[PDB]
């Protein structure tokens, strides 16, 4: 009943599931909403329809056959001056966050808003970002940055409203932790790395050194606490000699340190009996510590991009309703 | 900078805390939102004004000192139709659900919401109580009633918004569980019971036959799916002679079944790496199933007033924001 229209960018493992969940979601939803895509780009493809039909586009996708489409193809500067709400950044993170500013930059000047899973612009430019939203009176969400598919931004934001202190610990970087506790197992970091490979599961630098957990908290502290940090604000670590315990995990924490919101990425051996010590390697999770709605534990079962593209989604959803 | 009215009925472990975080709320809160109270009622006192000085409520009823107010005296009905925006319903649960469900029409038909804490009206009387709300077009939340402080409806409806599938399992009555588990450590009833009265730990008679995790079962089923169930529609046990195992936990669980919503609280031996086992005796937590934002374990460490008295207060915020 209520039509809101998308142009999607990126057609990967998040875009493309996202194209997924928007057709099951129009055909199946409670909520009086329907979503259309105008335009959808990948690497290779740029393509404009008043009403792109989404099933054929993941079924080119699928098969590797964008190539046989007939839409219009306009560059990605002429598709946010077409009509549509808001705009979907599913695209690779930029290593210093200045292609992802820009075009937020053009997306809000065009009066579109932003759902983001890209953490780039965020990590190393929030408060030009927020600018830029503000002056443009538009809006920009980012829950799939930080924790994938397990509601945190929402949670913060629609959960524990009257909470005033809020501080969070949370593993929201896995890969690290994968590696941490195949190590702590007494393995070598040669045959952890090779196996790693050959599973997909790693080009692994900003993962191994907390670079992408430092982009995360950036992003969290900023939620939290009004601050506008960048990477340089925070601290970091990772793991690229020695060995690890069972009870290792790199954590990410923030909270108000001596009057001032801090963000830290730290290897800490953890108390047996920590709840973050509970989760799985394909799990996200986090404990959330408020002074009005207690002590909260939040975690998945198993992280993946389906799930991820869900958190997008509900932030779809909260933009239109 | 908005101004909310509210009408608090109930000055007990929720109303009273209620109070003591509106007044916190109110000094320190960055929403832009005031929360002005112009009617308290207790079993013994009704008392009015435009402006009720929250802090002298607090400090007369920690006194036992009620009796020493100057306000304007009127009856629940009366203050009904003065002008305010919001009641809150933190009074004791009646059996049948009659006063409730008369209290919430008389509320309604006089252009007021309801947030409530108090489960009995909802647990018997749900399409009545939502009939006489959309007749007046006005609302109620209940985030309370079911799980405490751990946000639950508020997180189904904020958090994963694009799911349409959901299903639910949780410990959400911790008495019984209690008893179970301390059955489990090879103690007599008389002996637990003893014990946990001289504790206040709990006439326990609703909790221990299963009917506390009924009625919100009620609550949580018709919340999910849209039913509008009474509680002769859901399944419940309780323990009022055989022993218990380690596993065993009275565990509450909706979901559709052969296409319709179910629901039952049963007592069961879990598997040893269920979450639910997790759990401490004092935390409230629950695993939520979703088809497209994967599934969620949500909970807290320890189930109190204060908290709960903070779930209130996070409907009284989405209400007014
Ligand atoms: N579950 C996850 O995979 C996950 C979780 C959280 C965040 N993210 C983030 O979401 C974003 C997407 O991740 P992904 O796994 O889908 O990546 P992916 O590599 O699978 O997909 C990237 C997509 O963007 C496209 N693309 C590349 N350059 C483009 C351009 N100039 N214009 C438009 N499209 C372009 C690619 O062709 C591809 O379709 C990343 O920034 C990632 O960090 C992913
Ligand atoms: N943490 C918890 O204690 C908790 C958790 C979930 C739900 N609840 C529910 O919240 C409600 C309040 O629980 P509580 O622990 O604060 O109970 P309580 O017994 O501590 O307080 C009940 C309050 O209501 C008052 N009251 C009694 N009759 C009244 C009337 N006719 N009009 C106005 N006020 C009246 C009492 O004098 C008292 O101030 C209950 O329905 C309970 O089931 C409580």
């Amino acid at each position: 009943m209520k039509t809101i229209n998308l142009s999607i960018f990126g057609l990967g493992n998040v875009g493309l599931n996202l194209l997924r969940i928007i057709r099951s979601f129009n055909e199946e939803n409670r909520l009086g909403l329907k979503f259309n895509v105008v335009f959808v780009a990948d690497s290779l493809h740029s393509y404009y329809n008043e009403r792109i039909d989404i099933g054929k586009v993941i079924s080119y996708k699928e098969k590797g056959s964008l190539d046989s489409l007939e839409y219009e193809s306009i560059s990605a500067s002429e598709a946010l001056a077409r009509d549509f709400d808001i705009v979907v950044d599913a695209t690779p993170a930029s290593a210093d966050g200045k292609k992802e500013l820009a075009f937020y930059k053009e997306t809000f000047e065009n009066g579109k808003d932003v759902v983001t899973a890209n953490k780039s612009g965020l990590a190393n430019f929030w408060p030009e970002i927020m600018e830029y939203a503000r002056s443009n009176n538009r809006r920009i969400r980012y829950e799939a940055t930080v924790a994938g598919g397990v509601p945190l931004f929402s949670f913060i934001d629609y959960s524990v409203l009257p909470s005033r202190i809020k501080k969070f610990r949370g593993i929201v970087s896995l890969t690290i932790n994968y590696f941490i506790r195949e190590l702590a197992n007494k393995r070598e970091f040669d045959d952890v790395l090779s196996e790693a490979t050959k599973l997909g599961i790693v080009n692994y630098k900003d993962d191994l050194t907390g670079l992408d957990a430092a982009r995360k908290s950036v992003i969290l502290c900023n939620h939290l606490y009004g601050s506008s940090y960048r990477l340089s604000d925070v601290f970091y670590e990772g793991i690229l000699d020695r060995s690890f315990g069972k009870n290792e995990r790199l954590v990410t924490e923030t909270g108000i340190v001596n009057g001032k919101p801090s963000a830290e990425s730290r290897i800490k051996s953890l108390d047996s009996n920590d709840y973050l010590l509970t989760l799985g390697k394909g799990s996200l999770g986090y404990q959330l510590q408020t002074d009005t709605n207690g002590t909260l534990n939040v975690s998945d079962l198993y992280d993946g991009p389906y799930e991820t593209a869900g958190a997008v989604m509900n932030d779809l959803v909260i933009l239109s309703m």
